[PDB]
């Protein structure tokens, strides 16, 4: 069978045009339930322009469910094709909008149960975990994000506990030496002393 | 049964008032023989006012090697009695002089066998031994001091290792709860970051 991207729809809140909650995790659909068969793909770069993971589950109906984490504040390009080519409305261009006050975050960092204050590096071990721990009680009701630049380039986002209690916890380890850069948002922006530089040593 | 502190005179690379190299050990002499009979006494203020350890060595013939450490730039004030009175030309007043760049050095923390990086602070145990390494490399020719104000009230001199390739390693255990300053200098002037408060509990 053939394919028709021109009828593939596009929906839901993460393709939201009055904007989406930075820091929160956000799906939208795809419908392409009139579209014939073809591979979907979605493509999504991050208002740094860097590529961002775009997770897509088929529904085995004709529909599929993408969702993405919009980490930081600003622009984030969805460009969607099916069968190869490009469905009406792509790119799409979503406005992940900051709220709260990042700069009202506390970090508080601790390695092997020593307490560094807000203070990181410049030179971490490798295979040694880092505890990083954010007291977002004062700064709104969005999350904490921690997204790690490796040495050789990729990006990572890092889990990111949720306690409930306006606190978060980050657990890292580097397995590489080489250069990390670690970024903790919150709400999209920058919490004070983010981000961290650090060199990964024996 | 009597002295005259008058007859005391005193010499030395130590009394050098036109001037010392901070950061080096300093000695002199004091030739009592004249003086007839007394305690030596000499006391050490640092450009701040703080009390600095004199050493004295009573060589058994009516002299005394004394040696200090000038870890700090500044005027150092040095009174020198014999049996309760003043000798002559007391007080000494020796001006330490810097040299070199102590913003070009680099410090290291280690506890417990982690690797903290930079980060010293804001809490340690008592009778966990701390090792802060002071790389100097990039910062001159002189040497790495530190020294530690206790809660006691008193100000120690720290003796630091100089491992002869630019590094210098401090180790230091609080002995016993409370506030400690840990002033870490290289060539009379505070390394980025000192002075470094830190508090020392159970």
């Amino acid at each position: 069978p053939a394919h028709d991207a021109s009828k593939v729809r596009a929906s839901g809140p993460g393709l939201n045009a009055s904007g989406i909650p930075a820091s929160l995790p956000v799906e939208f659909t795809i419908d392409a339930r009139d579209a014939g068969e073809g591979l979907l793909t979605v493509q999504i770069l991050d208002p740094e322009g860097k590529p961002k993971k775009a997770n897509i589950r088929d529904n085995g109906d004709g529909t599929y469910t993408v969702s993405y984490l919009p980490d930081m504040s600003g622009r984030y390009t969805i460009t969607i094709k099916y069968g190869g080519d490009e469905i009406p409305y792509s790119p799409f261009r979503i406005h992940a909008l900051p709220t709260g006050d990042a700069s009202k975050c506390l970090v508080t960092v601790s390695i092997g149960g020593h307490g560094l204050g807000a203070c990181l590096g410049p030179r971490i071990q490798i295979g040694q975990e880092t505890v990083i721990t954010v007291d977002a009680k004062a700064a709104g009701e969005r999350k904490v994000t921690c997204t790690v630049s490796t040495p050789d380039g990729a990006e990572l986002d890092v889990d990111v506990v949720e306690n409930h209690d306006g606190t978060f916890d980050i657990y890292y380890t580097a397995p590489e030496p080489g250069k990390y850069v670690i970024t903790i948002r919150f709400g999209g922006e920058h919490i004070p002393n983010s981000p961290f530089h650090v060199l990964a040593t024996e």
